[PDB]
């Protein structure tokens, strides 16, 4: 299992223009495209993120490029961050993924506000730092996937991911 894999278990893939659990239009593999209730918004900045005029739908393989540069980006992120890079440096390669995880999802900013769980993460104190991760409105939003991504931090393991 590698974090393709992973996140595109988690996103899921839509070829076409679609609501994230927030409402948020999105395509592709859980590629945001604007926080905007405007569906023409939505359908601009996806022809200019594609390069074509696209009317909302998209190929599997433009849906994967995005894809690609998501991670990347992610990635990028974590690395230019003062309070992630630490942590991901500290880190296995399964626990990771983990955090390129939340990242994808909620972006670098928001990560970087579990400072917290950030800090017992850096202490290898995984069974605390499982439980105070919890302990947010991530959880309590997106429970299923929550638990998929802890689980990971507290096992080192892909168990969670596997069967899926
Ligand atoms: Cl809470
Ligand atoms: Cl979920």
């Amino acid at each position: 299992m590698n974090i393709f894999e992973m996140l595109r278990i988690d996103e899921g893939l839509r070829l076409k223009i679609y609501k994230d659990t927030e409402g948020y239009y999105t395509i592709g593999i859980g590629h945001l495209l604007t926080k905007s209730p405007s569906l023409n918004a939505a359908k601009s900045e996806l022809d200019k993120a594609i390069g074509r005029n696209c009317n909302g739908v998209i190929t599997k393989d433009e849906a994967e490029k995005l894809f690609n540069q998501d991670v990347d980006a992610a990635v990028r992120g974590i690395l230019r961050n003062a309070k992630l890079k630490p942590v991901y440096d500290s880190l296995d390669a399964v626990r990771q993924c983990a955090l390129i995880n939340m990242v994808f999802q909620m972006g670098e900013t928001g990560v970087a506000g579990f400072t917290n769980s950030l800090r017992m993460l850096q202490q290898k104190r995984w069974d605390e730092a499982a439980v105070n991760l919890a302990k947010s409105r991530w959880y309590n939003q997106t429970p299923n996937r929550a638990k998929r991504v802890i689980t990971t931090f507290r096992t080192g393991t892909w168990d969670a991911y596997k069967n899926l």
